[PDB]
């Protein structure tokens, strides 16, 4: 009874394929938020799209709360546990 979510956290990194960039977009915003917090980071880096995608996806929540951010960060990681099969 903690953040499971952070446990989801790990699934998501075990799925048999590093799931579609897109997937890992929301993945990211929910994960980071619940994690991080109110995004503290900046834009894009090595990877422009991905960097956004993630930075973008997260800053996107930005003002929303940890848990409500694990409740779909969760429920999102699930897909992947479809997507690819974990
Ligand atoms: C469109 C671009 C991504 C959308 C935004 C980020 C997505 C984050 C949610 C999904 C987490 C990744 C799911 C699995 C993806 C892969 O498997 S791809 C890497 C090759 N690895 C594998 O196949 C085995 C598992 N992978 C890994 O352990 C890492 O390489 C991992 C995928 C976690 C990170 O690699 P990658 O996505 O290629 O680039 P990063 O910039 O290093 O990570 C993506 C962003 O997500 C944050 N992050 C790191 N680890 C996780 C986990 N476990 N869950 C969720 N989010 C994670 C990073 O912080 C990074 O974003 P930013 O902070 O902006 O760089």
């Amino acid at each position: 009874s903690q953040a499971e979510f952070d446990k989801a956290a790990e699934e998501v990194k075990h799925l048999k394929t590093k799931p579609a960039d897109e997937e890992m977009l929301f993945i990211y915003s929910h994960y980071k938020q619940a994690t991080v917090g109110d995004i503290n980071t900046e834009r894009p880096g090595m990877l422009d799209f991905k960097g956004k995608a993630k930075w973008d996806a997260w800053n996107e929540l930005k003002g929303t709360s940890k848990e409500d951010a694990m409740k779909a960060y969760i429920d999102k990681v699930e897909e992947l546990k479809k997507k690819y099969g974990i």
